[PDB]
């Protein structure tokens, strides 16, 4: 599913992401924009054997199982496919664990390069 901007904003807010671990709603929507372009079915292969999954591009090296990432972990205890659902529940609940494991949202490369230190509030502007 490809989310609309404020549609995703509302979905993320309902799942309790606004100000979660200190990060305003705009940050999460901005991350979603540059990670996946609001697309829940986004996937990206990395050179280390891992893959990024879902609207927040959560990685299989630590967070989910795809059965083909050597030496990896599965800390969110889910198949990576769960992160591709039109229901963002699995991606949010996993994202909450990720952001709570120190380093904050710096785990998301796209957020770090395109969102951090910018007018992220513009991404929930007019919702
Ligand atoms: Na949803």
């Amino acid at each position: 599913k490809v989310f609309g901007r404020c549609e995703l904003a509302a979905a993320m807010k309902r799942h309790g992401l606004d100000n979660y671990r200190g990060y305003s709603l705009g940050n999460w929507v901005c991350a979603a924009k540059f990670e996946s372009n609001f697309n829940t079915q986004a996937t990206n292969r990395n050179t280390d054997g891992s893959t990024d999954y879902g609207i927040l591009q959560i990685n299989s090296r630590w967070w989910c199982n795809d059965g083909r990432t050597p030496g990896s972990r599965n800390l969110c205890n889910i198949p990576c496919s769960a992160l591709l659902s039109s229901d963002i529940t699995a991606s949010v609940n996993c994202a909450k664990k990720i952001v709570s494991d120190g380093n904050g949202m710096n785990a998301w490369v796209a957020w770090r390069n395109r969102c951090k230190g910018t007018d992220v509030q513009a991404w929930i502007r007019g919702c």
